[PDB]
């Protein structure tokens, strides 16, 4: 006639929805991934397969006086469909704090929650920027046709404007312009936020004017590395098949164990907007 | 019914009441520890924490006609605030006991619930009578202050009791007398109950006289030790968060097991009215 | 820690494992059951045999011959046969939007396999438990089923054991049961006229001859098919229950609980 | 629906029979599914216009 | 209430598994529960009764 048992769920609403705001937010604070990309709508729960588009089309549009160009852009032989994984942590909370959040002291805690939310969400983004071999999925570092442009100029005064202009014209080159983002590693972005370039203020100013989407920084990415991008879709997309959201798997000896779920797949429609070192 | 699996509690009222009663009496039978100890009253399943409260303390109190003298009470040495373990052990029923028990064999057959419980109580008496140096708790023959005394010459009527003896004169050198009690090790229990030639009157029966308050037998104290206490209030205590009570784990393997809990601290309020070894 | 389907998909596998057991059984066509005694029941009383009293006693008034009864009284202890599968919760959620199927292949693989074990055991005990195999039972009678893939094959031993069996004063409507190997290839169509050989052994038997690819190279029994003789008693039909998710991944497993209990073993005969 | 579930491989792994049970009969796929897709197979129908007409108001 | 649960920390557990289905890894939880207790910080001063009466009658 008490709190022992294998029951549904233990919480109660207001405690649930404590739980769910705070992975959101905490998702919100956490995800770089999903600012410089954009995301295909929430497709639901059962929606575990996408298409993936087969590659590059270097066919421009073209104006005549009546209309025959035929404008033709055509994938050629399959589709190759992927599938969407799934991310995930443990909440195990005692069965003594709940008791006690009910008829005595009740701040009822969620550390735990925010902790592990924050740990997959690192994951997930470690799963944008760099595919595992296991499931043989695609990361931007490790892509195919990545364009790669040499760096090694940076510990100098300026030596870093260059490079993004450099990695700028070798992405203009194949034809692929537009609103373009960059993404740095954490040393990489904090060396680049130094003093007056000599010619004018700090450097990230006049490379964010030059990108026009911004720089962000990936504590995730390895040491000396970071892409740039061009932001708009056709190019690159972000299936959703569920955001992030705690539910509970089970009853653990006595205690109550959650999981945090979400399911992202990166879709690299035109493998030619990424450029790295 | 026992498909659907994963019931809120398999057992009915009857059958609850007759897995607690029985791991009510075997703890009854099997605790040592709770026959001399004063109990603190079951505080409740949500409370964690009590106030391990002393260490010493004297005020010898004096009487006039007026009723004014200025003794210092006793307040405490200083607050401590251990934390609440909790002791378990867990068994197993086969989901057609279950219902067998309902046709055929009326009342249910719970030996494993016994066998579980005998070994909880087996545990907590070791957790009474020694600490585990994992959480920093205290034992009767752990404690700081023991007031040791060198008591072997055994194996010799002519002595034995003189050990005691000296027990009680060193608890009394501190100023602490009352009903005294007296737990053995069962290689020395043994060794008392000799009737070696010039036998008299065995030497448990004076040592029984002299205690007052029964000499005990506890397996799980050491092999070559035993101790001296004085039974009362304001020396030893039991925080009882909540007695034996047995809980349900979900249903693995469609199956059922079950935990019997309970959470106990020992707090000696009063570390003089000790004697060892 | 909630329970996953509702009412139809519940049908749905229920229907699927009752269809994969009712084509997969082949010893419920011979034996019947005692009836469902529901999962309480563990044990069950046992067999009764060489009763020897002629009780032809024959006499006006009555003389004081032995009755029958259980030679010696025992029990054994119900097994229980089980198989377990598992399904994926992104699974049910696309059969509930997406499609609807509801795969359920595992469930048929799940049925396929506990009805196989259960034929197993049914045509041989489980030496290491310790039961009665209708191959390895004591006091079996056993006739030479040799000297075979001949034009007078398996009549010569067909008719030699049911004269065992007649021998032994227990006769009836038999049954046989065959080896794959030998019921296909007994089609020896020419006996001497127009009739197929297993149709002339089906004749001889008046309760079909099965087959069961269970049983080893070379092997056959007959029984007799009453009641009081042999029996299956069942504690509860092939079923599926639901073990408790895990991980978000729902297990199942099916059940089933048999035991034969050879009341009469002089219904046997063998290689 | 374009894609289907494509289960992994074999299992050895048969029942089994206790007093109670407690063989815990694992059969469970290892690392991946390695989802498919269904294709598509087609000819055609060359059907004269002429045929059609005659099939209304004539020769039917 | 005197005492507080406290914290958790170093839960390297990268969680990352992203397997269809789920994987085992380890659930992240207090490093080491403990207890600490909340402390008490107070201020003593002082109040004359003819500074309240002289308050209540002349000055306000």
């Amino acid at each position: 006639p008490d709190f022992l048992g294998h029951a549904e769920n233990p919480l109660r609403e207001e405690e649930w929805a404590r739980l769910n705001e705070t992975v959101i937010q905490v998702a919100r604070r956490s995800l770089v991934g999903r600012r410089i990309l954009d995301i295909y709508g929430p497709l639901g729960a059962g929606v575990q397969t996408v298409p993936y588009d087969e590659f590059q089309g270097v066919s421009p549009g073209a104006v005549d006086i009546v209309g025959e160009q035929e404008t033709a852009m055509v994938f050629t032989d399959a589709r190759k469909f992927k599938t969407i994984p799934i991310i995930y942590k443990d909440f195990l909370l005692h069965w003594r704090d709940i008791e006690a959040a009910r008829t005595h002291n009740m701040p009822l805690d969620v550390s735990a929650a925010a902790g592990a939310a924050a740990l997959c969400a690192q994951q997930e983004d470690e799963l944008i920027f760099y595919g595992d071999a296991r499931l043989g999925y695609e990361g931007l570092m490790t892509a195919n046709g990545r364009l790669t442009v040499p760096l090694g100029d940076w510990t100098s005064p300026g030596g870093g404007f260059q490079a993004i202009v450099e990695a700028t014209r070798k992405l203009n080159e194949q034809g692929h312009f537009g609103p373009y983002a960059v993404v740095l590693s954490p040393r990489l972005y904090s060396q680049l936020h130094r003093i007056y370039e000599k010619t004018g203020v700090l450097e990230i100013e006049t490379i964010r004017q030059l990108a026009s989407d911004g720089v962000y920084q990936s504590n995730r990415l390895r040491g000396e590395s970071g892409v740039v991008v061009s932001t708009g879709r056709e190019n690159m997309d972000l299936a959703v098949s569920m955001d992030m959201v705690a539910a509970y798997l089970g009853a653990s000896r006595m205690n109550h164990p959650f999981r945090v779920l979400e399911a992202l797949l990166l879709r690299i429609k035109h493998p030619d907007a990424i450029c790295t070192l």
